[PDB]
């Protein structure tokens, strides 16, 4: 198991949940996650901030990362290391997001590297597109999909990502 594994490598910083996760095989045969990615993820469940994630905190994150997985392996041609923008804007849509169509293109652009976004880039585009709307649905107050943010919130809540 990766309970194990976590206990193991083990709270853990990125580093430690880097290892963790590739030791599990959640990756399967595509490349291990970056530290940045995995450094997000804690970003993304810090609700204690102290930029460790405990065992509570990862069986979430496990639970989202498989859920995750599964879309990119529904969403992906021949199981490649990457997918495109096509497939990327349909994982997007299977996640509940309802973006317009500049916006997604901003999206895929940004985690593409030769019009191709890999494995790790995914999961780092799925981690960040939760933990910013996380942010925003605590300043939209009416849950009416507008929020107004005062400067200096505003950069707590973006930067810690």
């Amino acid at each position: 198991s990766v309970y194990t594994y976590f206990s193991a490598v083990a709270e853990v910083d990125a580093e430690e949940l880097q290892r963790c996760l590739t030791q599990s095989g959640i990756n399967g045969t595509y490349s291990p996650f970056s530290l940045e990615t995995c450094r997000i993820m804690i970003a993304m469940l810090d609700r204690d901030h102290t930029g460790k994630m405990g065992f509570n905190a990862f069986k979430e994150l496990w639970a989202a990362l498989n859920a995750w997985k599964e879309n990119f392996m529904t969403v992906d041609q021949d199981g490649s290391g990457t997918v495109e923008h096509h497939e990327l804007r349909q994982a997007i849509g299977l996640m509940g997001y309802r973006l317009s169509p500049q916006t997604l293109t901003t999206i895929v652009k940004r985690y593409s590297k030769n019009g191709r976004i890999f494995f790790d880039d995914y999961v780092a585009c799925c981690v960040k597109l939760r933990a910013l709307t996380d942010f925003f649905r605590k300043r939209d107050h009416l849950q009416q999909g507008s929020a107004n943010f005062i400067y200096d919130d505003f950069l707590q809540g973006t930067m810690a990502i």
